[PDB]
């Protein structure tokens, strides 16, 4: 059998021998099929719900992964995890995690406790994902509804629907239906171990804000962020990456005082493209490219950790 | 044949190179000229006057723009002589006008917004079709007491439920939580569906006499997340903030702290959603009732702003703007 | 409470007449809802069903609705044929009163079945007061379909069902219903469709287009009786020469031929690529090929005249 | 600059000497498309693409295949109507033996109508078969600023010029206003890794599609059977499920050594094995997770090689 690591970040997600951790053996209890698909160890690396997430946990997190997949023994790590945040998760951890094993993400949008918990079968499928021959050198993905998702790729696209998960700009690399695993489609940009980003000896991100445009817009809340020592500004622009002209004056000023500052979209999908309307070049900002807000904070915060040039941060958004 | 207004609130959609001027007709603005001369057979469908409202991108926008559009087309539509409206507009803020209409203009008569993703210049364009099928709508019988629309890529959209949901794409727009309401291919209108929710006639919000908006914030809401934009959203005397929240709604617990705190203090909290499509619901996770706060429900943070905006011209009770939410 | 009647028909729904019973045992909440009654339609898989089942199950619906004590109807079905159940239901059902169609995609007995969740919002949305005069309606994951516009859009997912060119007119998020949408397209008590004397319904044959296509399946639906032909088209409902050729004989000899499409979505239009006057077709819209064949079988129980059909598919 | 070639299976997609007369008119209503690239022009057809053959497909493709043998071009694109643009794509891809990119391309909206969709799809497409990044991608679609990789698009609407979707996996990359990016491939076998050789087969094997539903019939099996089918594609309900009667025809069939093929009419997912058909024992194949009118294309192909079960459904699972 192989062997695989399940690290719980919160509760459980399927349910109402010791693996080595109280949540983990509550979700073989409920889930008892796992067992003979592999050798489940278990940790708990956080006690919380996604909503309370932090670079601190992340860190945590990513530094444990790749100690976990560095052990000749460990073929796999399945990540337990509130669907909130989850894709902001993935994303660091596809940029963090220095292997090519199954790094597989998993939650549930209903309670385990509820009728028709999505849970069980989620993690059920989570399991075959992480011990599949395919899934090697696929990067971090998250497995949810049947679906495989590339970690550059996924989001959150709805409040409370089973299949919330979507990966609007190129859709699901994959499938897992009672356990079949199917690739289709595999990621061209580069993640794991062909990242240039190390977090080994890091103990605190860099702090990225997230501002919201929108008609009648300010400049307090880019000043706010200033003040309060952000190293970055994600900017979540009207349709193409837009800003009203107010707030693009503190931007403009939060550049040149070495502030980067990045363009993305409220929008939802697509690219927050170069050469459009904004001057890029000249106002000093980053177009951020085919992400969307949220995970283009993470590529930021790790981008801070190497440089704040505008030139090398736009190289790293047209490459990752 | 039916008389419609063309309200431009920014360049041509339509065309590019065009001459305004033309022995046989004009419209009364230099704009509206120039999508006739780019799309001459709406002449056939209508008798268009035209008017300049604004000179602007959307991203430029402005509730006292918002104010003079909604009294200019209240205005336009109490005239015998005016069948529709149908505005030009940048496709980045959209649905924020549209929805603002939506709920403050006080006709059954079609208003319908349209606009073009690509430049009017540039290889297929899609303004001048967009533009077609949206004068087809606004004279359709059918459209009448639909509410405001917004026709694009040969679809109508309820204001209501319409976003700009892609950065560059032509099918950019959708209605992630209910779908079109109806087509429109080379002119030909066919209404499936109408919104249940109340709009237009039905609205109880009038700016007929509003000068300014109450100012409304939006905040993204991430992991690690933060104080100091609530308290500078306070600082700048906003009335109302919108929390664009992970997932169903859910705030970073430092930042809840911080809501709560705006909230006591008379600021109206709303919680919306990050994530794109789904309601931000009552009895989930945050207890909006002990916090203070009300949940927006089937909308998007930037609608939810219009929505509280609005609001806040009534009121800034808890229990009234969550029936507000409730409602429209 | 509201009495509602459950009828089973039924495919594999909720938990591992006596299917409703074990029903009200896997989702015990359902009782505290309304007043459950059941009876057993039919015992198949909707892959299985046929006229006669829709003929009886819509003659039933009738009865039961036009009973003083019976507020509405959900029926359990399976999922594969349960758009076309809902939309002939939705053209024959002579009342206001709600009729919810639901089913699961999962086993019952599957980890993270589907039904139990989706039979419980079901009755919520059965009992709703906004749910009057909706028409039929299809509840799954957590949604609400108009019959007109529902389809199996997936083979295997939870979320398969969908309404491709209009979306859901409602959600139903652990009992809480809301209606954001109506369709405008006339339905139940407003349709002119009456099936309480059929008995059978009128042979209409699907075709499925493609390169090189052939003349042969036209001729044998012919043979076989057909009174009406879907051809599900390529593009916007486009044929082959040679089929084309033999739709066109079959329409000469009284057989209403209406062309859809194999595409998924959108209008299959007149006035595009076919002359459908020149030709004798008509044009069925805003429809799929297999509901088309439900609207197109309804319209010969009344006629084949091309006109009056093609105002039937521009109407419903 | 690069030299490619446009092969023209109709009338021109864009506007109202290359070396053929529509590539010439292309070439004049898109003008910065020879800013690009040194083109070339042939007419391998004059049809729709509702009235595509075979034997269209097999000159096409012999064709493709010859053209990308010669050292001077970098690529090949295929104007095409969108009707049937997706199954002409699917037989490339597996029957062109190359690496360099082959792109098809067409407009849903007429290249005389307002705001006309080929002149921008066209300009993409040719920037798309000129990118160093195409290579080895297999054949694509590019329509609406996107990337498709062959096996996996489809035209899912009637009019839309947002019509093609690959609704299984989305697109591969997208193109706008020329500048190509790609963020997914195909990790199914395509083109020179395909087993499939098409050079001297000069008509290719009958397959039927039927389309099921409530109440179905037999008739239709029947007369695919009389008329010489070597396979059936049954487009089922929900995961591929047939109708009794339907069925036992398809049984039939199955024992006359006829290859029956489940697929689906629902539009997304898999026609997948160990469902509600015993496929092994009625001696069908589950074609998995294509759409009926590709999964002819790949049994069509098939039946080139085999007409044994177990070899087909292989097939199936691999391509
Ligand atoms: N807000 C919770 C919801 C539970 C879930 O859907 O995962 C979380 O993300 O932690
Ligand atoms: N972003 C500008 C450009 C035009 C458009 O995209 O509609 C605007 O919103 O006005
Ligand atoms: N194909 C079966 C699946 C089981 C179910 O849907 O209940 C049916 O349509 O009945
Ligand atoms: N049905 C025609 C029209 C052109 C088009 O839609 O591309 C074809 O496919 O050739």
């Amino acid at each position: 059998k192989p062997q695989v690591t399940i690290l719980a970040t919160g509760g459980t997600i399927a349910g109402s021998y010791s693996a080595g951790a109280v949540t983990v053996d509550k979700l073989l209890a409920a889930v008892p099929a796992i067992n003979d698909l592999a050798t489940i160890k278990g940790e708990q690396i956080s006690s919380i719900g996604s909503q309370e997430m932090t670079g601190k946990v992340w860190l945590k997190l990513a530094k444990r992964v790749n100690e976990l997949l560095a052990q000749k023994e460990t073929e796999a790590v399945i990540i337990t995890h509130g669907t909130d945040t989850m894709e902001e998760t993935a994303f660091f951890l596809n940029l963090t995690v220095k292997s090519q094993k199954p790094v597989v993400l998993v939650g549930a949008m209903r309670s385990g406790s509820s009728m028709s918990a999505d849970g069980p079968m989620n993690l059920y499928n989570a399991v075959n994902v992480a011990i599949n021959k395919a899934s090697t050198n696929k990067g971090v993905v998250i497995v949810m509804n049947d679906e495989i998702h590339a970690a550059r790729e996924a989001t959150k696209l709805n409040t409370t629907a089973v299949n919330a998960f979507a990966s609007p700009n190129t859709g699901k690399i994959g499938t897992v239906y009672y356990g079949k695993v199917e690739y289709f489609t595999q990621s061209v940009r580069p993640h794991t171990l062909a990242s240039e980003f190390d977090i080994s000896k890091i103990e605190e991100l860099p702090r990225v804000d997230i501002l919201y445009a929108h008609p009648d817009d300010t400049d307090v809340l880019v000043n706010a962020a200033l003040q309060a020592g952000a190293k970055g500004i994600i900017h979540a622009g009207m349709g193409n990456g837009n800003p009203f002209p107010l707030t693009q004056n503190a931007l403009e000023k939060a550049a040149k005082s070495g502030v980067v500052v990045a363009r993305s979209s409220r929008v939802g999908s697509g690219s927050t493209t170069q050469e459009a309307e904004v001057d890029d070049k000249k106002l000093g900002f980053v177009a951020t490219e085919s992400l969307n807000p949220q995970k283009a904070r993470v590529l930021l915060m790790l981008a801070l950790t190497k440089t704040s040039d505008r030139e090398a941060i736009q190289k790293i958004f047209s490459t990752y």
